[PDB]
């Protein structure tokens, strides 16, 4: 029954939903678990180096950490091992640290949005798809999307340079060319054709209240997912929900990227139900 | 029911009873508790600094930290705040981290020594008392000794500058002249004209089986105290015992000072014989 400390590295983490989660299950599965936010906007942890707190980790007997913005490229050099996924995208959100302090980095952002993918759109079509938004969460989404089975992403970015990065790192990860740059200008029309479109921008939330396109471009036929977990339905959701449009919400990336970095911090075999009760009721 | 994490920071730290006492008694009073060991002969913190590990768990967001040997007296000008008590003796063994990162030094081993006295030789005549040894364990003890109302203590150890530098801190922190250091040869006379007899010293342990002086010059009337803690039951004390005399066992001060800890580190009131039964346990 051996206790677990973990953390999580980034900047403004109060709201964050997954130091409850962790600490939860490891408390369900007989292991007294602590995940610490260590925010570099904050009292303990502002003006430090990435590589000093990733070292305090590892002298102070931490298990894992996750690792968020604006450190998931940074963190890549500093670690001991990266997995072939994290790799090629050049994004870490999860470093395993061994008994002894070696470190390995992984990406769960990508296992779980494509996890969400398999739990909520079982039976979605994924010829073509369009993702709205190529920042840092997009970046992921679009890997996992390519990865589980999205023959063409047109990924479409306010900032085309953000878009065309995207499409390079993913292309040269999957060894084909999975996804294209396209104007977000005009996404309407691209958007229609499709088989489905996922939201990688704040559009959504309530400083960021609307949709990042016209959705009188939805029909029925579309799936649409939103990586937005506050509010969990999106005005985006919404209109595609009144269609009749399958929809995949933002909460189970969020849920699934928590059980799969439990899982690699852990060895144990984490309970989804109870992580999502969790992430839930916050 | 926010969870708390603590750790040791010292040398040769894996059969600590430390960590486990305080995991046990935050999780009793509903409280997720990590205790880590931060072990600089170990893996995870060989060749780091004091202040780098300290800094580390300021970072990460510990709570607390237990300091032991050999960085008892080294943490003192790293630290925002000391008791009087600790600034007078010279030794942390207890740091508070505030929410926001100030450290507050403090000397369980004091407190814990002498709430044992209390506990366990609450009728002791107290006018003359003989300690041997001068160590670290030694100091603390001695301090102890002479606030919880020791008249006349009497310390020996091999090196007489050990003991004699003990007696000028203690005197200095009481403002009296309470403690004499005394030769360690011919100890026994000193002890049969005493009160009672503390050993601060190792032996008693497996690895230094014996006593520190002939057993022969304790008397059905004197007390016996021993730092040592396993055996619970050392040769000195059973010979003390074999007498009729009351007698301290090492348990009572390695108890106390992670109860007056965990008080201090969480402003809970901890369960003492829960504590005493976590210790016994291991
Ligand atoms: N579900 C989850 O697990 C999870 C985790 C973290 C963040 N998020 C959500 O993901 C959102 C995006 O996060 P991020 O860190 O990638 O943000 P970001 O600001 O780095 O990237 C968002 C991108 O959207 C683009 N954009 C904005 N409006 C657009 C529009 N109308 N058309 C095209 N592009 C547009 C921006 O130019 C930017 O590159 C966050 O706001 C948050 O709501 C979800
Ligand atoms: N009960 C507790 O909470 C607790 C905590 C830590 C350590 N301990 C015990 O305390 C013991 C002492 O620890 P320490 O760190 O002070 O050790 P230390 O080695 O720093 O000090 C022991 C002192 O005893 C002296 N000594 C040894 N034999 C002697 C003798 N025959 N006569 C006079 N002096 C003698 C040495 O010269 C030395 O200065 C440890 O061995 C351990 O068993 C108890
Ligand atoms: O919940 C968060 O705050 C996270 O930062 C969200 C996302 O960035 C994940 O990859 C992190 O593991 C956790
Ligand atoms: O139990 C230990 O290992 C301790 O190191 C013993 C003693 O040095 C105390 O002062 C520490 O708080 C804990």
């Amino acid at each position: 029954n051996d206790s677990i400390l973990l953390g999580l590295i980034g900047q403004g983490l109060d709201l964050s939903r997954t130091p409850a989660m962790h600490e939860a299950e490891g408390l369900a599965q007989g292991r007294a678990t602590v995940y610490r936010r260590i925010d570099t906007l904050g009292s303990r942890a502002s003006g430090q180096d990435l590589k000093t707190l990733l070292d305090a980790a590892l002298y102070l007997g931490f298990n894992g950490l996750n690792i968020t913005h604006p450190y998931k490229q940074a963190v890549l050099p500093l670690l001991d091992e990266v997995s072939e996924q994290a790799t090629q995208l050049g994004a870490v959100n999860t470093v395993v640290i061994d008994a002894t302090g070696h470190t390995t980095g992984h990406n769960t952002d990508v296992s779980g949005f494509g996890r969400g993918m398999e739990e909520g759109l079982p039976n979605a079509k994924l010829d073509s798809v369009v993702q709205v938004g190529a920042g840092g969460v997009g970046n992921a989404v679009a890997y996992a999307l390519v990865t589980h089975g999205v023959q063409k992403l047109q990924v479409a970015d306010l900032d085309t340079s953000r878009a065309q990065a995207l499409a390079d790192v993913i292309n040269n990860a999957v060894g084909r060319e999975a996804v294209v740059g396209v104007d977000a200008r005009g996404i309407e029309d691209v958007i229609a054709a499709a088989d489905g479109v996922v939201n990688a921008t704040p559009m959504g939330m309530p400083a960021h209240p609307g949709t990042a396109f016209d959705v009188s471009c939805l029909t029925k036929d579309h799936w649409v997912g939103d990586v937005v977990y506050m509010p969990i339905e999106t005005e985006l959701l919404k209109a595609a929900r009144a269609l009749g449009c399958e929809t995949l919400d933002g909460t189970r990336m969020a849920i699934h990227q928590a059980v799969d970095a439990f899982r690699l911090f852990t060895g144990l075999e984490p309970d989804v139900s109870r992580m999502r009760e969790t992430f839930l009721s916050l």
